[PDB]
């Protein structure tokens, strides 16, 4: 019998940027992150096992990938000695576009413990064998508020996730992912980290000195649910591991010309409210993700409009959770002081605070038929 | 009666973010580089109005404010050390450091008006934080002080311009818009809201200015210029780690500094160095027999246009034609007008005394 899961994706507040440990992988940092809803976004994975199957094999959106990569095993290997029938097979797919954003991985891996979790009945807390697979999977285990702590043991068994605070904690946030406009090939988010770790005297400073502090404020502002302080902590955040990347040598960029338009718009639009009404944040590439409170997101949806007009359309400009057109104020429009930048922006995901991963009950979604695929 | 030229600088151990806006004192010691004016100068000349109607100054044959708060302290500063003056200026600099060029210049042409006896470190200082590293040739540091009443936050030479012969430098002028933020409010913006900056301040410009000092001394270029690029990039990052975060850097600098890594990776050697001031215009640093193989892979990264008629300006050279292997290791698209112009010079003197009796900048007047 073929089980299926769905796993979300989440955007970390508190940066993760950094391994003490390649192997286990362990953070220099702990992080705190918001699992988004899988209503919007999701990862679908099926997993059937056994009839002395035609060896370990996965599928991912179609590619049929091999077991050997270093980190399926990893994984593979957490789930089957946590099992204390044999053969396994997995086929998985997802609803963001690889042009969308990133953690793609996380998602990814975490609904491969889950589903994989229950394909052997393990009850117990699949932290680290999500971690093995993806350091940040283990955020995508819980739904709403998730930190991802550092662990104290070298054996990295204490390095696991832990929910801040659920979902319908905060009803009133939003998340806006806005998809920009990019051609620069990026470097990846493993190979940079390191580069980071192993060139950067700031980064090293961040997590010693500057990010336990954080993370002890962030989930400060998530309890009391204080947004202009959860916001400016945010940005300011942000900000830091880019300035990381700076400080690497080589220095890696992810920010583009677009994401600093946006950003520059985001403190021109709280400033004109005089309040911290939007912030703004980044991981690995030039797209901006966008917290805001629900009774902001249409004007500041109307703003990003107004400086990235999408030239003639408003189909698939906006997706997700419905957004419903917002006029811009003379004086607003005047405060943001930019030039529009027509395309800057391909589109928006307009999404909010979602549960941890999902088991499904219907044999219509089962993504391996009664042997592979489809 | 008195001209005067100055030079302009590049820091390579950045100065960024003051401990006293009204004395102007650094919360880090720096480093830099003073280019010969034989490319790039400051032209002042003073005259002591025997009498006439207040201080006048002309910037470029426009007459500014003489009330502005900089000039006025530095004029105090000097008129102390020691009546009634008339100053003029003009510089090639087209629309860098030009301020601290500046400075230096008034601080040096009046302190001979006034036959004032040495060290105008503090003048300058007080005029743009940077203008004293400009009252040395070589190389020059700005040290930071202990003193409060910052008497002794002054320059002190490294080493003469005549050390490293070698050594060359480019300034590539890129195509920009983006207002800047100006570099006095950014750092004091940094002051408040960097953590990073912090302990850039109190535990890495140290140690770094202690290198520098070392690789210059001892010629090492390819650690020279390691230095010179991971500093750039560090003052950069706790400009983006200031809040709201700070911008200097666009697509074009980007570009060059991966032109930069790419050049060097081909040639399994670090034979070029960058660093940015507050503004996207990138300072190359190389030797002298790289250069022209360098100016060709930047023309060849961002073509100029009309044959590059006006490209290349300062010490001639001729682009050497590159091999296709360096193009392909450089592995970048074309981007044509991404770069103005390429400024070439090297290390040069202190500032200078025109003994030549035409070339005041002002008759018994202040006009051409």
């Amino acid at each position: 019998a073929a089980v299926t899961c769905t796993a979300p994706v989440n955007i970390a507040v508190i940066k993760y940027w950094g391994k003490r440990d390649e192997e286990l992988v362990l953070p220099i940092n702990s992080s705190l992150s918001v699992t988004l809803h899988q209503d919007q976004l999701k990862t679908t994975t099926t997993a059937v096992i056994s009839k002395d199957f035609t060896e370990d094999r996965i599928w991912l959106n179609g590619r049929e990938e091999d077991v050997g990569q270093p980190r399926l095993q990893a994984c593979l290997r957490e789930i089957r000695c946590l099992a204390r029938s044999c053969k396994v097979h997995v086929a998985s797919v997802n609803n963001f576009p690889t042009a969308a954003g990133l953690a793609s991985s996380a998602a990814g891996y975490a609904c491969l413990a889950y589903t994989l979790a229950r394909v052997y009945g393990v009850e117990s807390d699949l932290s680290e064998v999500a971690r093995r697979g993806s350091g940040s999977a283990c955020r995508s285990l819980y739904g709403g508020f998730v930190e991802w702590q550092m662990g104290e043991q070298a054996d990295g068994k204490d390095s696991i996730a832990r929910q801040v605070a659920p979902e319908s904690h905060w009803p009133e946030l939003r998340v806006l992912i806005l998809v920009v406009s990019a051609e620069k090939k990026l470097t990846g988010s493993t190979v940079g980290m390191r580069a980071s770790v192993e060139t950067s005297p700031l980064l090293r400073f961040r997590a010693e000195s500057v990010v336990p502090a954080r993370m002890a404020e962030m989930a400060r502002c998530i309890r009391e649910r204080d947004f202009p302080s959860f916001a400016q902590l945010t940005m300011k955040d942000s900000n830091q591991f880019h300035a990381t990347c700076l400080d690497t040598f080589p220095p890696i960029s992810y920010l583009n010309a677009i994401s600093w338009r946006i950003i520059h718009l985001v403190h021109r639009f709280n400033a004109h409210h005089g309040d911290t009404k939007v912030a703004y944040t980044f991981d690995a590439g030039p797209n901006a993700v966008i917290f805001t409170l629900d009774d902001t997101v249409a004007e500041f949806v109307a703003a990003v409009w107004h400086g990235f007009p999408p030239g003639s359309n408003g189909d698939t400009f906006l997706k997700g959770l419905q957004v419903r057109p917002a006029p811009l104020s003379a004086e607003l429009q005047a405060a943001l002081a930019m030039e529009p930048t027509p395309g800057g922006v391909k589109y928006i995901i307009v999404t909010q605070v979602g549960p941890g991963p999902q088991i499904l009950d219907d044999p219509c979604a089962h993504l391996l038929g009664p042997d592979g695929l489809p």
